């Protein structure tokens, strides 16, 4: 297949392309949601010891489909529990409170909440890649 081997088209497509994920604060997320009404995804993980978490981060959160979907439709908040901790005391207290608040036990776990703190849906690690993961969240949050 010469066509498959060929590439690097002169004509540029999709000017929008894709952008990296923009992390927001828990306090900031709600502020925006109160105004924008968009759901908040809290990412609970172990950056330095949970391999499955790395996989979720590397394969779904950092995936192009996830980036595009979330950049447009969601507010993302990072909540990490590393072995080597260097987060400010205030951040750690808030993070622990949040972990308990949403009854988070297993990681990786992504929980969707509204600006009033109501849970719309929750998901963990699920094979299939970024495209498939976003389809699932859409159905869960009733986005259409």
């Amino acid at each position: 297949a010469r066509r498959r081997a060929s590439g690097e088209n002169l004509q540029q497509t999709r000017p929008i392309a894709a952008a990296n994920l923009q992390w927001e604060s828990y306090a900031e997320a709600l502020e925006h949601s109160k105004q924008d009404h968009k759901p908040i995804g809290l990412f609970f993980t172990g950056s330095d010891w949970c391999m499955w978490c790395i996989k979720m981060q590397d394969q779904i959160l950092q995936s192009s489909e996830f980036k595009h979907f979330a950049g447009v439709h969601l507010h993302m908040v990072e909540v990490d529990f590393p072995q080597k901790n260097h987060q400010p005391e205030e951040q750690r207290q808030k993070n622990q409170e949040l972990k308990a608040q949403y009854k988070v036990t297993g990681f990786p776990e992504l929980v969707f909440i509204d600006a009033e703190g109501k849970q719309l849906a929750r998901m963990g690690f699920e094979p299939g890649g970024g495209a498939a993961y976003v389809s699932k969240v859409k159905s869960a949050l009733k986005l259409r």
